[PDB]
């Protein structure tokens, strides 16, 4: 099983994250990619290749052009405005605001952000483009006939919506991969988001689209980030009617419960007729994850990968979250073992 | 004229404000009230009295009850959740989010916030209630027949909307005062917001109401906080049709230009038939203000107060912003000299 990974993830090495009212070093840090890469190699997945670079063709079909233009120059503009910290939004277009886009950097960073814990730092845009490239090359392997591949994306993607960054995410890698599979000839694709957090960005991108089914298992947004999307009642609008499926779950959820939601999501995906599944894999569902409240064990990730692959359709696994301990690597490698076994 | 002021403002003494990606000492600090009080006394306004306390009768008519309940316990809940810094929102209900209210403190602080530079700290709620009380007692003096009074509010109020805090504000003191005047028998009231920043909170509270005319002169929101309201096209909705008037202005605006907008706003207020005007007075229009881009001089504040009082209707002056230098006091005192002269 080929692993696509760019060393350019390291260009995002942000100094700060707003957490508990303090500016602390970020949870989503380069050591994550080091730990995951080492563990997948240790598990025998040593066919590791860098992605080819890609321009914006595919990503323009899932993200707004203004948003992408904003990300490309955000750091330069923040620095030119004289601010001394990293680029962190403060004002947001919340209830009953104007829809207009501000012109200056402080207004625009808020316009284009859903979550202020995520700072833009020098190298962020380049890192995000490299992470997108890993997702695109992974998709191309699936399009060309492989039944499994792993895109070791960093930074992650699933909180990036049509025109907003947040939750450590800038470009929605999984969305780009799904779009790439459609562009290569698929008519129906599913994204299955097993990260602890709701993929609100992914949901947003496809909410009014019927070509990509979106399923997410996650901490209940009533008491988990991203807080403002991910309820079970959200099933899609217009052309997207019936193609969003959210499975919010509570504190302490173990695999015996979580796996029942996985089974149901896979039934939904099969009834939709997905030609391939892009798996948004976060391992922050782990019982020792520092920011999450599920209780999956390391062996459960093998079961998970096996069950998803038993769909009998090709899988692209795209890396999302999972923090704090190097066992994030074991957990990811275990999903791949379940897929490959 | 009487000056209403509570020493309980000092219960808000937050340690941090997110500015330029750093946590810095807040601009809206207790020493402001000290500077202002000393200067007004120096100018001969020494009839200074503490407000009587007030319950929530008036404020419940302009703010949402869930919002007020949230503010009352926000600090305690944040601390109980184990966070080490002051209480600062990071996730926000922005474009295309669920309207649902989260249950936990992190979700709720974002739900009820429009701007993350403002941290909730111990004593914030009590301070905000004392500031509201100063506004209510000021309104009561006007209702009883005084032609002018000054409510030395701190914390300020004009960024607090129906159900959101931000911009250093928690309870919209000016909105509470206007409501109090209606409750005491007025049928039409105006709020005139001359602080540099758009009073988006005030606008929100009255946008669909026809009993309170709202006029604001301010830095253009395309390039100034609050960024997402304050455009000239916003003239009201429903019962509030035609009773919001915004005058956005650009960098370097001096009194020769700003005063023309003031004249127009007073024309609008007179045609509406306001029985009294609540003046949201920020002196962050000053040429030295550290966070603002207008160029008013200290003598211009006398002109401003005279012009507003030449409306010939009673005024309640309610303190908003103005930062950095002790001359904030001279500037406030000069508005009062213009009113009283
Ligand atoms: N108790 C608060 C935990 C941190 N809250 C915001 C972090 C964003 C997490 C994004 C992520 O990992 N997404 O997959
Ligand atoms: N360049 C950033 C300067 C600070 N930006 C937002 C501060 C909030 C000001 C609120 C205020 O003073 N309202 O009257
Ligand atoms: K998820
Ligand atoms: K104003
Ligand atoms: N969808
Ligand atoms: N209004
Ligand atoms: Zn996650
Ligand atoms: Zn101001």
């Amino acid at each position: 099983m080929r692993v696509i990974f760019s060393e350019d993830h390291k260009l995002r090495n942000a100094k700060t994250e707003l957490y508990g009212g303090e500016l602390v070093p970020p949870f989503e840090a380069p050591f994550r990619a080091e730990w995951i890469l080492a563990a997948v190699k240790e598990a025998g997945f040593d066919d590791v290749v860098a992605p080819a670079r890609h321009g914006l063709e595919t990503v323009l079909k899932v993200h707004d052009a203004g948003y992408l233009n904003f990300l490309e120059t955000a750091w330069d503009r923040w620095k030119a405005a004289g601010y001394k910290g990293e680029a962190i939004a403060t004002s947001f277009p919340v209830r009953r605001t104007s829809p207009r886009i501000p012109t200056d950097i402080e207004g625009q960073i808020g316009y284009y952000c859903n979550a202020a814990e995520t700072a833009i730092s020098p190298g962020t845009w380049e890192a995000a483009l490299s992470s997108m490239a890993s997702a695109i090359d992974g998709a191309d392997l699936i399009a060309a006939g492989h039944k499994a591949a792993f895109s070791l994306c960093r930074p992650p993607g699933h909180h990036a919506g049509i025109d907003m960054f947040g939750g450590y995410c800038f470009i929605n890698n999984a969305a780009v991969a799904a779009q790439r599979l459609l562009d290569k000839g698929a008519k129906k694709i599913a994204i299955l988001d097993v990260d602890f957090h709701h993929g609100n960005g992914t949901q947003d991108i496809f909410y009014e689209r019927g070509d990509v089914f979106f399923a997410s298992l996650h901490g209940d947004p009533a008491e988990a980030f991203p807080h403002f999307l991910g309820y079970a009642e959200e099933t899609g609008k217009g052309a997207g009617a019936g193609t969003t499926a959210n499975y919010p779950m509570g504190r302490g959820t173990p695999y015996s419960v979580w796996g029942e939601a996985l089974t149901d999501s896979l039934k939904r995906i099969a009834a939709f007729g997905a030609e391939a599944i892009v798996v948004s894999l976060g391992v922050d569902t782990f019982e020792q994850d520092p920011i999450s409240f599920f209780k999956l064990t390391s062996p459960d990730y093998i079961t998970m990968g096996r069950t998803i692959a038993a769909s009998g359709v090709p899988l692209l696994v795209v890396m999302e979250g999972g923090y704090g301990v190097p066992e994030i690597g074991l957990n990811v490698a275990n999903v791949l073992k379940g897929v490959a076994g």
